[PDB]
C-alpha cells in the first residue's frame, strides 16, 4: 500500500472546502490541511501529528474537502490501493514560471512537496515539459464571462480586446494556463491585462458579477465559468464568443512517474464506464 501526499486547489465544482464537523471530522468529505506552506518538512510534521496519538495540528488548518475531484480521488485510492494525505497549495496558484521557478501545484510536484496534484488542473504544453499528466478526465475551452446586456465579444479575437477603449477592464487568473495562453499568444493583450488579473477565479467572478462592477469581462476555463452561470439566480451572467485554447484537465505527477500509466488506465476505465458522466451530473447539478 502506497501513501501519497496530494496537493489540491479550491475551485468549484471540482474542489470545495468546509469547516470540520462538531466532532472534528469530515462525514461526507476528506479531511485536509490548509497550512499555507510549500515546505515539505513542515507538511511531514503536520501530517505525522494528524495521524498520531496527541493530534496537536492547529485547528485553523483543518478543513473538509469535497467535490468532483475528491470523488475521483477516493475512487482511485480504492482501486489502486493507496492512502493519501490531502493539503491545499499554499500560494493558491495552479502554477507558472515566475522568477526562475515554478509556482503553485507545478512547483510542489517539482520540489517533491506533493506526490500528486488533483484539481481542475489544465494540461498545457509548458507544463508538459516539466511534470507528467495522466490521461484527461475532463476537457474545457477557455471562456469569457460578461453581464447580460453588458460587454459583447465575438471571442478571443474581438477588436475590443486588442485595441481596448480607455477603461475597458478585462482580466484572467494570475499564474494559470489562461494567463500562460494570453502571454504566449497575445503579448500586448497580456501587458494590458496585468493590472486587471486576479489571484483566484472567485475574485474575477465577483468583480464581474457584483456591484460596483470591477471587470467588464473575465477570461477563464469555460467549465468553471459555466458552473458560475448555472448557479446564478438573477440570470445576470453569460459566457460569450467562440471556443479557444481547449485543454484537458489531468492529474499531475512528477516527470516519468511510474504511477502515471496506472492512473491513466483507471481514468480511461472510469470514462468508458460512465463514471465521469455520473460525477458531472452530480457536481454540475444535472437533474
Amino acid at each position: 500500500k502506497l501513501h501519497l501526499r496530494v496537493v489540491t486547489l479550491i475551485e468549484h465544482p471540482f474542489v470545495f472546502t468546509r469547516e470540520v464537523d462538531d466532532e472534528g471530522l469530515c462525514p461526507a468529505g476528506q479531511l485536509c490541511l490548509d497550512p499555507m506552506t510549500n515546505d515539505s518538512s513542515m507538511l511531514d510534521r503536520l501530517f505525522s501529528s494528524l495521524h498520531s496519538s496527541n493530534d496537536t495540528v492547529p485547528i485553523k488548518f483543518k478543513k473538509c474537502c469535497y467535490g468532483y475531484c475528491i470523488d475521483l480521488l477516493e475512487q482511485l485510492a480504492e482501486d489502486m490501493n493507496f492512502d493519501f494525505d490531502l493539503y491545499i497549495v499554499g500560494d493558491g496558484k495552479y502554477g507558472a514560471w515566475k522568477n526562475g521557478h515554478w509556482t503553485g501545484l507545478v512547483g510542489d510536484l517539482l520540489s517533491g512537496t506533493a506526490n500528486m496534484a488533483v484539481t481542475s488542473f489544465s494540461i498545457n504544453t509548458a507544463r508538459s515539459q516539466v511534470i507528467d499528466f495522466t490521461s484527461p478526465f475532463f476537457s474545457t475551452s477557455l471562456g469569457i464571462l460578461v453581464r447580460t446586456r453588458g460587454t459583447e465579444l465575438s471571442g478571443i479575437h474581438d477588436p475590443k480586446l486588442h485595441h481596448p477603449s480607455q477603461g475597458f477592464r478585462f482580466g484572467t487568473v494570475r499564474e494559470s494556463s489562461a494567463e500562460d495562453y494570453v502571454r504566449q499568444s497575445f503579448p500586448e493583450m497580456h501587458e494590458y491585462m496585468r493590472r486587471y488579473n486576479v489571484p483566484a477565479t472567485p475574485d474575477g467572478v465577483q468583480y464581474l458579477k457584483n456591484d460596483p462592477e470591477k471587470l467588464d469581462a473575465f477570461i477563464m476555463d469555460k467549465a468553471l465559468l459555466d458552473y458560475e452561470v448555472s448557479i446564478d439566480a438573477d440570470c445576470k451572467l453569460l459566457t460569450v464568443g467562440k471556443p479557444f485554447a481547449i485543454e484537458g484537465y489531468g492529474i499531475g505527477l512528477p516527470p516519468n512517474s511510474p504511477l502515471t500509466s496506472n492512473i491513466s488506465e483507471l481514468i480511461s476505465q472510469y470514462k468508458s464506464h460512465g463514471f465521469m458522466d455520473v460525477l458531472h451530473d452530480k457536481w454540475y447539478k444535472v437533474v
